[PDB]
Formats: structure tokens, C-alpha cells, sequence
């Protein structure tokens, strides 16, 4: 579409606001592995070689549409995104040194707290008018994957479909290996980013601190606001009057006692998205 | 409701200061445990499973609403236009000489205490009325003592789920909403700032997780936060109140004995500038 | 001499592009492809002990792209911004690489060490092949040959005597090169030279140890300005855009003796190109 | 005092410099411990609690008063606009070959001795009255030695509290006030910055903790810090006095024999600029 | 010198650029210790106590005095603007195959070496005359070699204290000043830049301290620092002598057979900007 005019006057801007709850692998309070919602099946070094990894254990992307007010119901009209607000909620959470299962920081005969939640931080939030653009990578390129009917999760390669002999070639960048954001807790982070070759009416914000032992370094406030105007001053045009958010935020992992196995820890994030209309001709 | 001019003239501006003390779980220097003011009780790592994990163990958010000169006795309201805030006693963190603490040196030496570090948790918050929270938890099940009268409270005493329901609030629960309307009484592991709310707030908070992490702080008098938002608008003192909210915890101590730890929170200073704003009803 | 900038309709345009990561095994294909996007394994006595290889060396990406042909006014096509982003930093999260170190005491079953250690990311966007200087950390490290070479060392250029050879760790003159060739030149040797690069724009940093942990953004919501002081971008000779990268992530640590890999990523890169007016 | 125009004119202008050496615990290079002047005594988990801890064992806030040129002979104050300070001699700082430190290598080796790393606190303060301080401590119940004079004075000096109420000055005792109105004097672990006052100060303040953290200190001559507030008023010199304060723990040595600390502090130096500024 | 207006001209402004190799003690790649050019020799925790310190074991400033175009064949001085800086090589620090370096493995391993790591210290200055310098030490009684003629000079070279005052050295000594006059000649670890003097020249200095820290350094060619004062006037130029200082320690190596020390330096590059100004005498 060829952008046109800012549209002016009143009832010209609204707001919508949605939590994204994460989706670490254990997806559901329901079911036999309810008590770990918000975490991620335990994972061990030989997971994906001595065995299947299985969509449990592979912490994946959060994703909503939310329906806007029906425009176009004179001048051709999109909601344009302007702004938004996003916050990592429970972040207070992360104190705590009395995690269930979880190692004790001390020497043996000890008495000690557990370690907290520390280790990889992978925070990514997107705002868009259509479905957030992805890439595909592995790496380790032969990982065996856990499959099933219907599909828990999709794999770069149930997309590019190389032969065993040509999925090295996924450790690099596999044009073919690119997918849309469609679909809440489906596309693992460790195997999908957003795509920098695409995106064109969607931002997107990441930022990723590796390690197992780093401390997670996190902020919350109201008072920031992201701007999603381009160079052009144009924000995202929303399509169907659909607004298509996305986020992943990893806080760390707890460490098992008993082994020392790890599971993902993720938070729920808040948007808070301010629109526009916006003049359009096709 | 609708916002209009900022009234100028003579008084029509006011300052207000104070203090918020830590309430890191001993939350009084008076009684058993006053020996560990501004410090939570022991923390080991079962607690909250082999037993019900205390109150006191628990740090919580400072809070206070401060009285404004009464207005409307044109509708008036004070409007929070910026702050001064500070962490005060900042170079105590420098002590290797901790009461109990774990000493910093192989087996035989005389090496100096393990200073205060570990996670910090700094938050505040100014508002024209009680700052809004949202519940969660790590563990859903974990097991908390009931003090008389209570001394917290947890987001399930709000949501009210069974048993088989809790594991929900390891994510996002709508219904686990409070106010931050009374000084340590709110665990900072179970309640955030809700984002969803706060219209009339500005919060502001970092966390550094782990145990062994250097505290990383700064003080001065010479920057001011401002309060205002996109429209130039600040918060809005509704009762002619205005609400300060806090969380300091600076580190952790670590106990020679066990190696279990106690949390270690500082008091925190406010200076907020208020102007009169016009308003229709 | 440069001239006014170019106004009115198809006076810009943008190039879209990907260098794949060359940390010394630089093709999926033969005996070392599951390694694809990693280095050979390290050793602290290579290089010493044995030849050091080229598949033990991470190597700078770089390539040309052909832009549209232009040619009143003579006209070349001025590099103005670029978006940059560093694609797949997500799978840096992973805690079950094949053969990698377990983190946890013997007798557990913890999960892997993760990609973690010395990060070397830089790009850059020129309008000719980016001039690079040489050292050496040890003058006498000893290189494996082949024809044709895999690398191109220092004193490959600089031609200095075995006993003249500790110059290289500091600064010779001599040691200059044009990084033309992907995965050819090792980051360990070569680096954007300061004293040239007139029509290039160069951005890099470095943290280094063995345990540091990766501190990586990515966005697609900030662009990078290539114009000088003087308002002018590179300016692309015979029509050809040059880009130029290196993402060392980080190492990967083995189970069986606590030898290193390099990982690198995939680079994307936008540049955003107007056409200025040239005298000659 | 209400603040009216600043003066302008030749002889309006005046800069002051000095330098404030650490008062970390041994503030004196004569007598007995003159070989650890700008360090602290040694200090032991236990100091404090089996003994009372010393003086020499307690950084100290460092302070001049310096006299300016007179004003209103026969109403104008000097007004503080800006400031260079430096932290000198952070080279110093690469030794790896300090006296009695702990050697950093195995038993059997002969490594270099750990550096000087650990809790920085780095502060300074310019001002036309003395520096407001509020009191604290890490510990109420903390034994401390009384010297004769008095070597630094305490919180409960000043609030004089019973032993049953001491336990209030691990939070905010309102009492506990005083003025840094003598050098190595004011515990850097018992006294603060008073936010509730200082309306007449400027003071900047950093603090990293731990044991084995890193220093990280800049320097240069290119960096003005501005005095000025919202109103763009500086400090106004009351009794035509300018106040200027510091703190600079750099780190700790650690002993060899006992793995005991010393605090190492560095020398400031400020230059000071003031204007004549008319008042009521 | 009163400065007065800036010169425009077609022949106004002019440009060099030079490098400054490391100076961490071996500071030359010819003679005995040649294979270490652009490393310090060894250093043990005991050396200068048990033993005379080494001018080899002392990192060095690097400086030059640039030939500028000779004036005044009214009155003019060149004016150094601004500068682009970069420390040269940054790349070679991701070695892991350091000749003669501890591996980074357990005992029966055979893993990489430890990579160069721990303090740096950057510093860089441009002036119109040797930069101001001032002495100190980190232990007073520090034994310093002395061969002939001197490899380096000490701030008590220069204040002469008897042995029963140099420890006033640990603080600031106002006679323990020099001129950086010489290139590898004034150990980092005994001088720093004189903020109470250098009104003629800019520097700009970073250190990251530790033995296990992590070396952080940037590159570019899209940075340009202006060596311009709050007034606009850059360094003068006396005797139309550029005068150009560098120390750049990028960390320590570390011996497989003692774990003895040696730091490492890299080259810095400098093109700076100057243009003719009118002086009055
Ligand atoms: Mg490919
Ligand atoms: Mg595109
Ligand atoms: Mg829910
Ligand atoms: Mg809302
Ligand atoms: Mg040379
Ligand atoms: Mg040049
Ligand atoms: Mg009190
Ligand atoms: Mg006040
Ligand atoms: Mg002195
Ligand atoms: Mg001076």
C-alpha cells in the first residue's frame, strides 16, 4: 500500500494492552509436568544425542494477534503502531534462594540457600502488522529432535528439508530455513531469530547475556517508552486490523540438586501498544 | 479525569522529603530478632518445603503516603513533577569485619569477612495514589508460616486457587492484584509493580541477580528524575496524598556456621517538587 | 573530487546480503562439514608442537556486490547507512552441544557448557576492499602451507628474515594487505588498518578470556550512518559495494580433553546506497 | 539566601586547586606504620567483635576548607560553576609485586602477587559550607576503640543511643548527623552523604563491592564537571569558604601469612571555578 | 601567548599520523630478549623485595615528537583540533596457542592456553610539549636496578626524599613531577598524567585492574576526538613540535612452568588535525 496522510481529530488513536505468558517447553498448568509452568523440562549434555530432545525441554517464542477496531466500516484507513510499552513482570521473583529441587549453595554438611535463577538472559519483544519474519539455524546441526503428529514444534529443517548429508550447511545461514511467527509456544529460540531480511512492517527488540553462571541483569519501569516509527516516520500498518506481538524472555535457569540438570526459567511480559490511523491507498 | 493549564503564581509550587527504612523481614529494632534490623531472618535452601517459609525471611517493599497542603478548601490538584531519590548508607557496604559472617580465606587464615554482595533489587516509585502490584511465584507450592496478626501478604490469599490451580501463578494470573497500601507487608519475591495499572505512578527498578555479584551503586545530589509523561504530565496526588514506594536490597551476608544467608537492605530518601495543576471533574 | 549529492526519482537504492561465518572450516562439504560454522579443535601447543592450520583459524567474511550500473553528470553510488544484525544469536542458549564439557561434578548429569569466551564482532561497509595491517602475539608461530594457500599470513607480504620476524609484534609498515579473498585472512593476524581505509567505514570490539559470557543485541530498529565529517559516504569504484565481517561468539570447550572450537554467526547486512556527482 | 545576578567584569572569575591525599586508616607517613601510609591497618573477619576495631583499620572521608579571596570589604558570594578532579596515580595500580601480598599461583609457583582489586568507593564533593553526613552502621553493636584525642568519630557519638536502641542506626537514625568537618576523621563505613541536606553541596559518589572485582577507573584533563542545579546556581561560599571532599578506595592487598586486607586509597585533585554571584 | 583568531587560507590546516609501538619493556625486537618485543620480561610477586625490579618488567609510555611545517619565515602556532586513535592488532588477542602460556585445563587435559587477560591500562594524550607528569609509588621502598646509563627514571630520582620519608611517595609528593621527554623511559607504574599542569595538552586514560579480567577494546575508523578546550582553542604547537603519548597494556600472558607474568601491548595509531592560529607576543 502507498502510505498517505496522518489522520487527525478525535477518536483517531487507541490503546490495547496484553500479557504474553512464556512458554519455556512445560506450556500449560495442566497435565502430569503442571507444577513446572513457566520452566522448561530438565535438560542434560547428552539430550538430543543419547536420545530425542524433546519441545518440553526447548524454550520457544510467545506470540499474539490482537483484533483492533474495525476500520474502513471517504478515506482508505490501517492502524498504524506508534509506541509501546513493555515490562518483564515478576522480576522480584528472582530473589528467591529456596527454589524447590534446586542445588545448595554451600560447602558438603552445609546449610546454605539454593542457587537462585542466574545464567543465559535471552529477551526479545516485537510489535507488528503482520506475523514476525524467521530464521532458521542449528548448532549442532544433527541434533536428534523428538517427533510427533501433530507437530509440538517446528525445526529449521521440516522447513528447508536437506538430505543428512547437507544439514551442516543449517550451522550457517540456510535461505530456505525461514518461517513466520505464527503460532504461541511452536518455534524454539535456540533453532529460530527474527530475520533480518524481512520484517519490513514489524520492530523488534533482542538482547541475549550467555553462560550458565552470569547474574541476570534486568529492568522495569513506566516512565520508557519504545518508539516504532521508521526513518520515515512510519510505524507498523496493521493488516486485517491485526496487531501481532512476539516476545521470548529467559531469565536464567535453576540447577538441580540431585544431577545438576538445568530448566529454563522464563517471565510473562506486558505491552502496552498505542495506534494511530493512518491513511492508505492501495 | 481531564487535565488542563498549570496554575503559576506565588505558591504555587511545594517540596516534600522523607525516609523509607528497609524492611527486609526484621522489619522492627525492637524484640528478639532487633539485632538484625534492616536484615531478613536465615534463609536455607528447604525453607518453604521441609517448613512454612516466614514473613521474616521475606523482604518487602517500603511504602508511605505523605499529607500536601489541602486544595479546593478552578479544581486543583498537586501534580509530582520530578525527584530527588538516594540510597543512604552505601559505604557501610565496604565492612569485612560482618558479625557471623563467612570468612574470605583458606582453612587456617585470618582473612577478612565476605562483604555484603549478591542480587540487588532497587525500586521506586511516586504516585498519586497507591502504587498498583501483580502476584506471582516461583514455586506455587511453596508452604508460607501464617503470623498473627498476618504479617504479608501472597497472591493466592487474593486469587484464591486450589491446590491443582496454583501452578498458575508460576506465570500470569489477572485476579493476584493488590495495592501497595501497607510498609512491610508485600514480599518482593511474589509482587511487581503491575504494568497493566500505574496510570497514575512512575516506578523505576533494576535487579542484578546471583549470590557472588558485586552490589553497583551510585549516589549523588545532582540528578533529578522527572516525573512527567509523554503529555508532560505527572502524577496526580488524589486526597491531596502523595505515595512513595521502595525496594533497597543491597546484597546478601553469608553465615560462617551453615553458609545460610540474610538479606541486607539500606533506607532510601525522597525530595519530589509539586506543582498545583488545574482539573475538571 | 566529490561533487553534490544526486536528487529526484531512483536516485537511492538498498542491497540486502549475507557473509556466513568463515572460522576456518568454511565449507559443508567434505571430512570436517559437521563442524560448519566452527573452528578445528585447539590445542595450547599448536603452532609450537606441530604446524598451526588454516581450519584452526577464524577468518574474515567479506564480500563485493554488484550494485545497479550507472552511466550530463559522471555518478557513483554513495554507501549512506546500513542495518547490521548478527542472525541465530538464540541458539547460543544451548546446553546439549555434541561433545562438549559437562557442567556439573563428576558422577552428575548437568547440563553442557554453553557457548561462552572471547567475542570479536566487527563489520564494515566500503566502496573498495578494506585495508588490512598485521602483527603476530608470537613472531615464530608455525603455519602450515598448501598450495593453494588456505591463508595469508603477514610475513607472507612483509618477507622478513627468521631473526627479523619479532617486528610483527609490533608494527611493520610492510604488512599490509586488501581483505579481497573470504576466508582467507585470520582475525589472529589481521586487522582493519587505521592509516588507510579513506572509502571505508569500520566498527568492531572485543572481549576476550576463555569464560566470558556473550553480551549480544539485536534489532532491526537502528541504523548505522556511514557518512564522514564531511557528509560523504564510501563511494563504490566500478559500481561494486564491499562488505566485511567477523562474529567470534565465543568457544566451544570438548568432554574428552578441554580443547576449544570457535563458533561464529551469520551477518546480515542492509546498506542503503544515493547517487553523488564525481568530477573525473 | 535569596540569589540575584551573577557579576560579570575583569576580577569576576577565580579557579582553586588542590589535592586531598586517602585517608585510608594510616593518614600520616611518620611513626610506627609510616610504610603503609594510603593504606589501611590489616583487617580480620573478627575485628570488631574479639577486639575493638581501630581507627587505623577504618577508611576515612578526606576535606579541606579553602579560604577565598573577601568579599563585600564595603552583597556578593563566590559561586562554584564547575570542576576537574582526577584520581592520580591509577597506574600504580598494575603492580604485581606488592609487599607481603598473596602470591596469585599454585603452591610450588612463583606467580606475581595479586593486584591491588576489590570494593571501590570513589566520591567527591565541592560545596560553600561543610559536607552533610548521616550515620550508619553495617553492625550497631560493633566494639571500636576510644584513642586519646579521639582518632574518628561514630553515629552514636552524636545520637547516643542505649545499647538496647543502638540496633535503629542499621536504618535511618535522625540523629545521627553531622558535618565532614575534619579530615580523616568521618568512617567512610559509618558515615553517608545526608540527601535531607547538602541544598549547598554537589557531591558524586560510586560504589562497587566484593573482594575480587576489578577496578575500573578513568582519567583525562577533557571532562568539566558542572556545579550548577535546575536554576543554574552553583554552591555559594558562605564566610567566603569553599569546602572540598573525597573518598577514593581503590581496592585491597590481601597478606600472604593470613589473607588479611589493607584498603589502598589514591590522592584527588580538584580544580575548582567560582564566579561573583550578587545576593539579598 | 594571547590567542587571537583562527587562520582561513587555502594552506591553513595540515595532517599527520604516526605510531607509537609498545614500550612494556622489552621495548626493542633486536638483542638477547628479541623473541618478547612488545612484552615486559617475567615478574614474580617477590621481585624489587628479594631483588633489584628490572627496567624490562616495567611497562613504559610510549612518545614522539612529531616536525611540523616550520611558520613564521602576524605571529602563528599550529593548533591541534582533533585526532582519531586506535589501538592496533586487537585481533591476535583471541590466541589460544600462547607460546609458553599455562593451558586453560585440568591436569592430564590438553586444552588451549589461557589467552592474554587481566589489567589494561589505555591512555593516549596529544600536546603542544611533553606531557606533565607526576610520580608515586604502590610501596615506597620498592628496589629499582640502575644500569648505566639509566633505562627508566623514578619520581625519588627527581624529590631525592631520604629512606625515612619516602613513604609521603604512597601519597602525592608535589616535587616527584616530570616531562614524558623520553620514549620507554617513565614506568606507568610510577607516573600518571598532571592534572594540575598539562594546560597545553589533552589526555584521555581507562584501567581495568585485576589478573583474571577480561580485555574490552573497541575499534573504528567513525570516531574523532576533539582535542579543543572550553574556550576552542586546542594544543599550540612551541617550536612547531607535535607531541604524541600512548600506553596501551592489554593484559598478562601467563608461564606454564611458575605462572610468573609478562604483559602484553599492542601499537596505536594517530592522525590528527591542525590548523594555523594567530598568537600574540
Ligand atoms: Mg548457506
Ligand atoms: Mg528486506
Ligand atoms: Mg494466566
Ligand atoms: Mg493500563
Ligand atoms: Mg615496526
Ligand atoms: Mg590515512
Ligand atoms: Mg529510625
Ligand atoms: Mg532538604
Ligand atoms: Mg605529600
Ligand atoms: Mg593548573
Amino acid at each position: 500500500v502507498e502510505v498517505l496522510n496522518i489522520i487527525t481529530g478525535p477518536d483517531s488513536t487507541t490503546e490495547i494492552e496484553l500479557y504474553l505468558e512464556p512458554r519455556m517447553g512445560i506450556n500449560s498448568p495442566t497435565g502430569d509436568k503442571k507444577e513446572w509452568y513457566g520452566y522448561s523440562e530438565v535438560i542434560h549434555h547428552a539430550d538430543g544425542y543419547d536420545n530425542n530432545l524433546l519441545s518440553i525441554q526447548m524454550p520457544q517464542y510467545s506470540c499474539a494477534r490482537v483484533q483492533l477496531p474495525m476500520l474502513n466500516t471517504d478515506t482508505l484507513m490501517m492502524w498504524e503502531a506508534v509506541s509501546c510499552k513493555t515490562e518483564i513482570v515478576g522480576i522480584g521473583s528472582l530473589i528467591s534462594v529456596h527454589l524447590l529441587e534446586a542445588k545448595m549453595a554451600a560447602k558438603e554438611g552445609g546449610d546454605g540457600p539454593s542457587q537462585p535463577i542466574e545464567g543465559m538472559n535471552y529477551h526479545m519483544f516485537a510489535v507488528g502488522g503482520e506475523p514476525l519474519d524467521l530464521q532458521g539455524i542449528e548448532s549442532n546441526a544433527l541434533t536428534k529432535y523428538a517427533s510427533a503428529i501433530p507437530p509440538k514444534t517446528i525445526h529449521p529443517n521440516d522447513i528447508a528439508k536437506l538430505a543428512e548429508e547437507e544439514k551442516p550447511q543449517l550451522q550457517g545461514l540456510v535461505p530456505k530455513a525461514k518461517a513466520r511467527l505464527d503460532k504461541d509456544g511452536f518455534y524454539p529460540i535456540e533453532e529460530w531469530s527474527p530475520d533480518p531480511s524481512r520484517n519490513e512492517n514489524s520492530r523488534y527488540f533482542g538482547s541475549f547475556v550467555g553462560g550458565l553462571n552470569t547474574p541476570p541483569n534486568l529492568q522495569f519501569t513506566n516512565a520508557v517508552t519504545t518508539v516504532l516509527l521508521d526513518e520515515n516516520g512510519v510505524g507498523p500498518l496493521c493488516k486485517g486490523d491485526g496487531l501481532f506481538v512476539s516476545a521470548a524472555d529467559i531469565c536464567g535457569v535453576m540447577v538441580k540438586a540431585d544431577n545438576e540438570a538445568i530448566r529454563y526459567r522464563g517471565l510473562p511480559r506486558y505491552f502496552k501498544v498505542t495506534l494511530r490511523k493512518r491513511a492508505v491507498k492501495n
